[PDB]
């Protein structure tokens, strides 16, 4: 039964972590903060089919903003408007989560607030001096829902 | 518990119908088949935030096609390209469902195939001669999932 599938998935939300379901950094669709919104860039973006796109500066682990595809609505490609204008303008909130966070807690976190996307990070205790936060990938509400309802 | 919420919702999928959760025709974001994709039209479309937009010809109950926002990726607004070009090109499938259809069966129907959006309709036995199909609104996967996970 589908109902049984959903119930079991719901039960497993306690044990599975965000690390188990995240879209890792190698698999993340991201965009440089230096980007300019000419025709072609906007075209690749609208082509991606992703609703929201992480914006990074320099390194991919240096995620600085979020771009919603909606924000291109009033953008004229002929203007070749830089991305920073849109990102600094909307200044969409950035949500973070630890790799060990359970999916049920993630669901709870997502249901409250606008964030339906979280950035996964870990503590690097393998110093070499100061311990650091290591960005691993992204996890969305979609990742966990898909984990809930999928056939198993 | 969240898990309890999800479980109960899953259980109720048997009893609730597509009529109970659909976005009705008054609340449907739709677009005329005659539409042209200048800047402003594309701008309203990208503004909507909806991933998929029903295309109708004449009456709103005369839904003829589906438009994915993705399909605007390679569209130059300066070209003022008509919608029919894109719709006839992609010719995305159209899914239909009866109002009495239970949500669990809907879930089953959605999980198989690309259709994550269905058009609700009913039989008009209030003839007046020939009985007809009366379009009532739309129901997506998102509608049912939202119905599953929401707090109750």
């Amino acid at each position: 039964m589908e109902e049984l599938n959903i119930i079991q998935g719901a039960l497993e939300l306690r044990t599975k972590t965000v690390e188990d379901v995240m879209t890792p950094l190698r698999d993340c669709f991201m965009i440089t903060g230096e980007a300019i919104l000419d025709f072609n860039t906007m075209s690749e973006i609208m082509e991606s089919g992703y609703t929201r796109i992480p914006v990074f500066e320099g390194e991919r682990s240096n995620i600085v903003d979020l771009l919603f595809v909606k924000d291109l609505a009033f953008v004229d490609p002929d203007d070749c408007t830089p991305l920073k204008t849109i990102t600094k303008f909307y200044n969409h909130p950035l949500h973070f989560v630890f790799n060990d966070t359970k999916l049920d807690a993630m669901l709870e976190e997502f249901k409250k607030g606008k964030s339906h996307l979280a950035i996964v990070q870990r503590v690097n205790n393998e110093g070499e001096g100061d311990p650091f936060y290591e960005v691993l990938g992204i996890v969305t509400l979609e990742d966990v829902i898909e984990e809930i309802i999928k056939s198993e």
